[PDB]
């Protein structure tokens, strides 16, 4: 055999990132709750609205916008999940606005832009902002003010094939949604086993501020808004 | 509480207070390994005087995955602010004794076949059955494989053994319905969980490492192709 | 007849007048290798920028069989009345060029994967396509694999390359009816012929060596088990 | 990599064996002709006469005796194949007697006893002689006079799984029969494909003395005598 232990020194900013990551766990009391979403409806919608959508808006219709809009609706329903707890003053600051940070992928790494005031956006606007920030961040010119102060987060581990896992809360928030890969699985529809494209979804919430019942109902609200997008119009 | 059990508890809490631990799960189709061993077992037993379990397949697949991604094999040292890499690879595997469970180490697994891994596992399992297992046979593993399957668990989150950056936790094999070629079918499946130190290993890296282990265990011929 | 062709003919006759040559045949079911490559080809091409042929599988299987039985890897020297063994193993594989066929050598095949063997084969096939192939890349093979299959032959008797004790001759793959589990079935099969020097290698040894190659090629996972 | 060429010197008798082996090729003009034998009848016979045969003779009923007896019958039919050519005197010596050498397996190696005057033996006698010599040779006490002067040979490569090959004539003879492993193969019986246990058989003959037609007819005679053992009784 052989032995060798070459090494590299940790730079300043990576050390800062690690310290911040540990502070995130040492500040919040994190727990996770999982659920499954039937992705048939979104796939069926996009597989026929993609062509006309591409012609109209010069954009590709992914399913990220549906999740972003559903999460925005769920947050609007339950303000507490949109709030954050500040220990420096012993105050639970609420927020009337809602902006969401979505992770984008670059060969150099992954970064998290922010979508400002998502409550007034359609699917087209969300997709356009996502594409604009994904091409703007592909080149390194992404400034701090486009990454600062998200209230809620959506993490994408699905594109790499994970089944389900526990994400970690980005410091200045109270929750994070972690999506995962879509897999064909057998499910029971109307008392009969059937094959559908399903995906597990995991939510991590700060148990100090958000009760377990609140987190579970919030996740079920996201599920309801993603399975049948027409729920968004009914304000149901 | 005696001295050493108290020390164990303190070390266990230090493990969580040092690393930033997260977990990611996946499922592995165990048809191929079962089919291989159910017909190579007899000749393997005659040739090597050994029983062909599926532990060696997982150990070798994990070794291959680690060799593919060096960062997962590295550890982070806070005492000096350095990320020490390792060119060698040794793996600690948990063995069961009536008195308890202990974790020997397999040295330099990158140069071993299935037969060598099985022989080392059997030798250490019989050597540890008797209490004569020394410290130097338990010190300094770079990666770990934990066995909760033999007791019937479905899936769970293991805890990183202090001087490492990841741990693989296997679980019981259960027959479950899965979709093969658009049609529901019954196969023997098992959930696998990986716990990684999020300070050093990115989520994408952990997910790809777990998928690499899955690819190497589902179709062992991937090991030969270096794919 | 030019000088070198006359020398080649004289050497060829000396090959028969030195060794006591016999041949033994067998059949190999090529389903597994075809199924492996027909789905690992794309990812293998992306990873290594190479085409996954079945030559590497045969080379590796022959290397494993030779390692199992040292005597087949040995050669008999009449100039000193000594049977020289060899701890190393290098294999000569025939490559095709429009001007003719030549036989490079693969050095120390015992430490190679499929990827390394394929890379060496491609490198020597493109290096020999241009005439710049030197003597030291063709001298001193211990075992040989001859390719008559690409031209459509069914089976035949190859001739031992002088400084060796055996030669493996592959042949074309043809779909033939075979009995699997008591029922006639269609599979892609191929006849394989071995020529061995009967002075040094016993008939039983040659037959067992050929069966070992068959076992290693039908189910590549035998390579990992060291079975 | 590594290189090492340890070696062992060839002893006297192994060198003599090699010299004799090369002399065998340099004396005879060897050729080979193959054929296939349907082994259904012998298997069916022994699979039901084995028990009573074991009780009667305290012996195991293999198929070696059938081949030995069939070869003896074929040799008796064609005397020329039983003859040998002597270059030392330019004479083709015939033989009225017939003895056959059969190879036996020992952990130390393989050796070839001789069965004397096989023309007057049943299956039971041949099996008894084979067993007696196989147990006598298992212990090293096998003398020269039990190995000298066979007129015809039967070689066993089947037990090791070979399909077919070319054997080499034992010096003081004119032919050798090489059996091979029994494999289930599809064959055409009455115009319809069917599965039967078949085995390839190879004959090597000295082309100086034996014509190709004679060798082919001799092999077909062995096939006829082994497929339907009742041919032995009919003297057909």
């Amino acid at each position: 055999g052989l032995r060798s232990e070459h090494r590299e020194k940790m730079n300043r900013m990576r050390q800062r990132i690690a310290q911040r990551l540990k502070e995130a766990q040492n500040t919040c009391a994190m727990l996770t709750t999982f659920n499954e979403i039937d992705m048939s409806n979104i796939q069926e919608m996009r597989a026929r609205h993609k062509d006309a959508f591409l012609k109209k808006h010069n954009l590709k219709l992914g399913f990220m916008s549906a999740f972003v809009k559903a999460s925005a609706f769920a947050l609007q329903e339950q303000p507490v999940v949109n709030a954050v707890i500040d220990d420096a003053t012993k105050e639970v600051v609420y927020r009337d606005y809602i902006d969401i940070s979505v992770a984008v992928a670059t060969p150099r790494g992954l970064v998290v832009p922010v979508i400002r005031n998502v409550e007034t956006m359609n699917y087209a606007d969300i997709e356009r902002t996502i594409s604009e920030l994904g091409e703007k961040a592909r080149k390194n010119e992404l400034a701090i003010e486009d990454m600062d102060g998200g209230t809620f987060t959506i993490s994408n581990g699905g594109v790499f094939g994970s089944l389900f896992g526990t994400p970690i809360i980005n410091p200045p928030q109270s929750a994070i949604l972690g999506m995962h890969a879509i897999v064909d699985r057998p499910v029971v529809i109307g008392g009969k086993v059937e094959v559908r494209p399903m995906m597990y979804v995991a939510l991590t919430y700060d148990h100090r501020l958000i009760d377990g019942r609140e987190a579970v109902t919030f996740l079920r609200k996201i599920k309801a808004a993603v399975e049948d997008p027409r729920v968004l119009l009914l304000d149901l």
